[PDB]
């Protein structure tokens, strides 16, 4: 089938360290595990500029459900000379509810750090986030308010 789509939350560098938002990962219910490529598309574009640019990619998420409990795993660092990484996502890093069990009850997930920002409210549909922190410094006489990140997301197997 088709059996993720992602939702991006992705903000820009602006400064040497931030966090750059998260993409989330809608999986089907029938999917046990996902291989995916993260690249960072414009990783060129943004060479000249920086000393060093490095992209942390970690899957987590926090929730009330004492069932499901929170976690947090890192996956991969990505720059500008390494640009892509492949990412498992399974077991641990697809969060579900189950509302009708016990521990799940009236429970909800969202965006480690952000509980305003809530993902998933009192149903079953499952679930993967990744989290961006960026790491870097700008070149000598390289002075900017924003640059741009795009990323591309590639599912390699299910």
């Amino acid at each position: 089938s088709e059996p993720i789509d992602v939702e991006s939350h992705l903000g820009s560098i602006t400064p040497g360290s931030d966090d750059i938002g998260y993409a989330i990962v809608w999986i089907k219910d029938q999917v046990n595990d996902v291989k995916l490529k993260v690249t960072l598309a414009n990783a060129e574009q943004l060479k000249p500029y920086f000393k060093y640019l490095q992209i942390q990619i970690t899957s987590g998420y926090e929730t009330n459900s004492t069932a499901l409990g929170n976690f947090s795993e890192t996956k991969a660092v990505i720059s500008l000379d390494n640009p892509s990484a492949v990412i498992v996502l399974d077991k641990e890093d697809i969060a579900v509810l189950y509302p009708d069990k016990t521990g799940y009850t009236n429970t909800s997930i969202w965006v480690p750090g952000e509980p305003d920002k809530i993902i998933v409210y009192n149903e079953t549909k499952p679930v993967a986030i990744l989290n961006f922190k960026a790491f870097y410094e700008a070149k000598e006489g390289m002075l900017f308010d924003s640059l741009p990140v795009i990323f591309n997301f590639q599912v390699l197997q299910v």
